[PDB]
C-alpha cells in the first residue's frame, strides 16, 4: 500500500495559516443549508469530512457555488428542515459529525433518508441520539446493527421532554440542539449523567447564536428550546482556523523548535483545543497569545499526568510529543478514543511501542514511558488522519519513520505533510 518515509527534521522554525476548522465548517454548512438567505462561508476547511457533507447537501437539493480552492462558499439557505424521499442514501464516509448532525436534523417533519457511510462508520455509535430523537417523536430504524448507522430516518421529531446520555459523546447533544429550534413544539434535553467533550457544545451554542439562534442553557445539565425558530444567514462568516491540526505544529515546536506560530485562530477562539497550548505550557514549552495566532518556542520538555477529557483529538498529539518528554505521562479520561475513527487507545498504544517506549494501555487512559532513544518503525494508521499526523512527530528525532497510508490525513487535513515540512529546517 502507500506510505511516505519523513526523514528526521533539524530544527522546526515557521508560520502555519491554519486550514478551516472541521467542527466550524459542518455545523456552519448545517446551518446554512437550513437558514433564510444567503451565507458566504470564507475559510472554510477542504477535507474529505467537508467534502461528504457538501455532497449531501448537493443530494438533498441545496445550491451552493465553491471557490477555486473551495475554501469559500456561497450557501444559498433553504429557509427551513432540508427533505428528501425514496429512502435517498446519503453516504458520509467516517464523518462523525456530519452523521450525528444530520441523523437529528432530517428527523424534522416528514422525510424518507438512509445515512451510511465507511464500514467503520457502521461501528461508531449512535443509539444515544436516537433513543434522544425518538422520545422527541422521530421515526428511526436501524438498518444493520442495532445502536449503530445505517440508519433510514423517517421524521417525526415534534420536540418535547427529551432525555440525552452525554457519556459517551458530545456530538448527540449537539445534534439535538442544533434540530430543536426548528422543532414545532419546544424542547427541553436533560442530560442523563456526565458530559463528556464539554468544549465542543459550546462550538455548538456559538454557531446557533450566530445563525440567530438561542437557548436556555441550565449549567449544562438541562437545555430549554423554544420551538418554531427560524435560523438566519449571518452574511459573511469567517471560520477559524483548526485548532486540533495545530496542535501537530505548535508541539512540534515544544519538541524540536525554534518557534512556530500557528495562524487563524488566537485567544479569542470557540475551540476547545486551543487549551492545548497550556498542556505544552505546562510540559515546559513557551507560549504566546495573539488575536489571530498563538506561537511555541521551545523550552523543556517534562512528562506531565492529566485528565485530557476537554482536549480528546489535540490529547493524541501530547501522547506521542510524550516520547521526546522527561518522565512518564499519562493521559486519562479519554474512552472516546475507543468509539472514533479507529479504537485510538489500542492504536497509539500498538504503534507507541514500535518506535520503542513501554506502555500500559488503560481501558480508559494511556501511560506512556519514552525509551532512551527511538527506533524507525512502519507505522499502521487505521483509517485515522491523527493516528498519520502524530506520529510525523517521530521524525523530530535521529530517527526516519515511515507513515502507512499517508493520505488518511484528508479526513481532516490533505496538505499535512507538505505543511510541516514548511516548518521543517535542515538547519
Ligand atoms: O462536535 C465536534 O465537532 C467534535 C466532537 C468530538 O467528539 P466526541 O464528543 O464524541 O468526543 C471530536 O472528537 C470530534 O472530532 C469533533
Ligand atoms: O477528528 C477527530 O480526531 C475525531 N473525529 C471524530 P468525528 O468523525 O468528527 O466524529
Amino acid at each position: 500500500m502507500e506510505s511516505l518515509t519523513l526523514q528526521p527534521i533539524a530544527r522546526v522554525d515557521g508560520t502555519i495559516n491554519l486550514p478551516g476548522s472541521k467542527s466550524v465548517s459542518n455545523r456552519a454548512l448545517l446551518l446554512a443549508a437550513l437558514a433564510h438567505g444567503k451565507t458566504v462561508l470564507t475559510n472554510l476547511l477542504d477535507s474529505d469530512d467537508v467534502r461528504h457533507m457538501l455532497n449531501a447537501l448537493t443530494a438533498l437539493g441545496v445550491s451552493y457555488t465553491l471557490s477555486a480552492d473551495r475554501t469559500r462558499c456561497e450557501i444559498i439557505g433553504n429557509g427551513g428542515p432540508l427533505h428528501a424521499e425514496g429512502a435517498l442514501e446519503l453516504f458520509l464516509g467516517n464523518a462523525g459529525i456530519a452523521m450525528r448532525s444530520l441523523a437529528a436534523a432530517l428527523c424534522l417533519g416528514s422525510n424518507d433518508i438512509v445515512l451510511t457511510g465507511e464500514p467503520r462508520m457502521k461501528e461508531r455509535p449512535i443509539g444515544h441520539l436516537v433513543d434522544a430523537l425518538r422520545l422527541g417523536g422521530a421515526k428511526i430504524t436501524y438498518l444493520e446493527q442495532e445502536n449503530y448507522p445505517p440508519l433510514r430516518l423517517q421524521g417525526g421529531f415534534t420536540g418535547g421532554n427529551v432525555d440525552v446520555d452525554g457519556s459517551v459523546s458530545s456530538q448527540f447533544l449537539t445534534a439535538l440542539l442544533m434540530t430543536a429550534p426548528l422543532a414545532p413544539e419546544d424542547t427541553v434535553i436533560r442530560i442523563k449523567g456526565d458530559l463528556v467533550s464539554k468544549p465542543y457544545i459550546d462550538i455548538t451554542l456559538n454557531l446557533m447564536k450566530t445563525f440567530g439562534v438561542e437557548i436556555e442553557n441550565q449549567h449544562y445539565q438541562q437545555f430549554v428550546v423554544k420551538g418554531g425558530q427560524s435560523y438566519q444567514s449571518p452574511g459573511t462568516y469567517l471560520v477559524e482556523g483548526d485548532a486540533s491540526s495545530a496542535s501537530y505544529f505548535l508541539a512540534a515546536a515544544a519538541i524540536k523548535g525554534g518557534t512556530v506560530k500557528v495562524t487563524g485562530i488566537g485567544r479569542n477562539s470557540m475551540q476547545g483545543d486551543i487549551r492545548f497550548a497550556d498542556v505544552l505550557e505546562k510540559m515546559g514549552a513557551t507560549i504566546c497569545w495573539g488575536d489571530d495566532y498563538i506561537s511555541c518556542t521551545r523550552g523543556e520538555l517534562n512528562a506531565i499526568d492529566m485528565d485530557m477529557n476537554h482536549i480528546p483529538d489535540a490529547a493524541m498529539t501530547i501522547a506521542t510529543a510524550a516520547l521526546f518528554a522527561k518522565g512518564t505521562t499519562t493521559l486519562r479520561n479519554i474512552y472516546n478514543w475507543r468509539v472514533k475513527e479507529t479504537d485510538r487507545l489500542f492504536a497509539m498504544a500498538t504503534e507507541l511501542r514500535k518506535v520503542g517506549a513501554e506502555v500500559e494501555e488503560g481501558h480508559d487512559y494511556i501511560r506512556i514511558t519514552p525509551p532512551e532513544k527511538l527506533n524507525f518503525a512502519e507505522i499502521a494508521t487505521y483509517n485515522d488522519h491523527r493516528m498519520a499526523m502524530c506520529f510525523s512527530l517521530v521524525a523530530l528525532s535521529d530517527t526516519p519513520v515511515t507513515i502507512l497510508d499517508p493520505k488518511c490525513t484528508a479526513k481532516t487535513f490533505p496538505d499535512y505533510f507538505e505543511q510541516l515540512a514548511r516548518i521543517s529546517q535542515a538547519a
